[PDB]
């Protein structure tokens, strides 16, 4: 009865937001309330330097997609070109690191159910980049604390410190791929110095408000709270997917995607991050746990949902990694943490 629809609108990021809040969500919410459409969600993605808003919805009626297109044209005005903004960019049913084919329904469920939150977040911070960054800081800090008790017990013991290790691992992992790691880190560190006195007490307060991460979270800011309870509601189903052999974390290469003696001539000393990589390299158990423990795999899938949510809110790579870096540094200084020492202490229990 219902047919899967998929519409992509290739316009600048800021225009995607206007269309979403002023044209697309009111139309699609109305269509849902009338039963013309079953449900909908949106993604924001990019192909070849052409950002686009994706609207995905199941509807019996061909009119819904057509009404959407025609009202998008009315909103933007005759300035943009209709024959260029609707170039179809095909939906990926097998997104990297999102659980594989068997995980698609759960991800689409999650996106549908968090679409009101995403829209409310955009509306509350419309035209206010600093407020939207603060909102993102809030739910990212809380997510690392909330997920910690669902980790394998040998890392779940860390509590909120497992949030620190997570954001640090994400940042340092990307440092291994880039052209100038030391120059890029220096710029992030410069940014932390400017914001340290604001970030550290904000972070400690969020962690305190997350002290019972299984509870009602009544002191957490409203938008973060809604994010946390919804993601946490999905954790059992994330865990069940892996436990039952259905979910797998992988990437897929696309169609036709091919795949001196410093120790002596030294006079700059060891980087502090080198101690951290040595720590991981020496901890075989930790390595296996990250790759194969099903509670960790479920955590990584919730991690991917969190990253997708940043992207649905319009945070591009630079902003996302700034947030990860700022959070990690603030954890590190506020609680006097030693990542190498924490990594070294992860051992099998019993
Ligand atoms: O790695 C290379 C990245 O470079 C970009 C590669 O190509 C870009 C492709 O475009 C996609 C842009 O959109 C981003 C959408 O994200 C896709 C899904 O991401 C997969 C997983 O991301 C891991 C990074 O997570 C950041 C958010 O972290 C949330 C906090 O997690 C809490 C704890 O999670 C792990 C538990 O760790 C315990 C300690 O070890």
């Amino acid at each position: 009865t219902s047919e899967q629809k998929d519409l992509t609108v290739s316009v600048p990021w800021s225009v995607q937001e206007d269309l979403l809040l002023d044209v697309a969500a009111p139309l699609l919410d109305e269509s849902v309330e009338l039963g013309e459409t079953d449900s909908w969600f949106y993604l924001r993605e990019n192909h070849g330097g052409r950002p686009f808003l994706r609207l995905r919805f199941a509807s019996r009626s061909p009119s819904v997609e057509r009404r959407l297109k025609s009202r998008i044209l009315a909103h933007v005005g005759p300035t943009i070109d209709a024959g260029d903004v609707f170039t179809y960019q095909p939906y990926n049913h097998e997104h990297d690191w999102l659980g594989g084919t068997a995980g698609l329904g759960l991800a689409e469920n999650f996106w549908t159910e968090t679409t009101p939150l995403a829209l409310d977040t955009l509306r509350a911070t419309r035209g206010n980049r600093a407020l939207r960054l603060a909102v993102a800081f809030d739910f990212l800090v809380c997510t690392g604390v909330m997920l910690a008790p669902h980790l394998p017990p040998s890392i779940a013991k860390f509590g909120y410190k497992a949030g620190y290790l997570s954001y640090l691992a994400t940042f340092e992992g990307y440092m291994l791929l880039i052209r100038d790691p030391e120059g890029t880190r220096a710029k992030h560190a410069q940014r932390y110095e400017k914001n340290r006195e604001l970030l550290r007490p904000r972070l400690r307060t969020l962690v305190e408000q997350m002290s019972e991460p299984d509870g009602e979270l009544t002191d957490v800011p409203e938008l973060a709270r809604e994010w946390l309870v919804r993601l946490r509601d999905y954790v059992p189903a994330l865990q069940k997917g892996f436990d039952e052999g259905r979910f797998y974390l992988y990437a897929t290469p696309r169609k036709a995607e091919t795949a001196p003696d410093v120790e002596w001539l030294s006079d700059l000393p060891e980087p502090p991050v080198a101690g951290i990589h040595r720590a991981i390299a020496d901890n075989t158990y930790y390595q296996g746990m990250i790759r194969e423990d099903r509670r960790f795999l479920a955590s990584r899938l919730a991690q991917a949902y969190t990253n997708w949510h940043l992207y649905r809110l319009g945070f591009l790579l630079a902003d996302r990694y700034t947030l990860f870096y700022l959070i990690a540094r603030a954890f590190e200084e506020e609680y006097d943490l030693d990542a190498a020492a924490l990594i070294r202490s992860v051992r099998p229990e019993a």
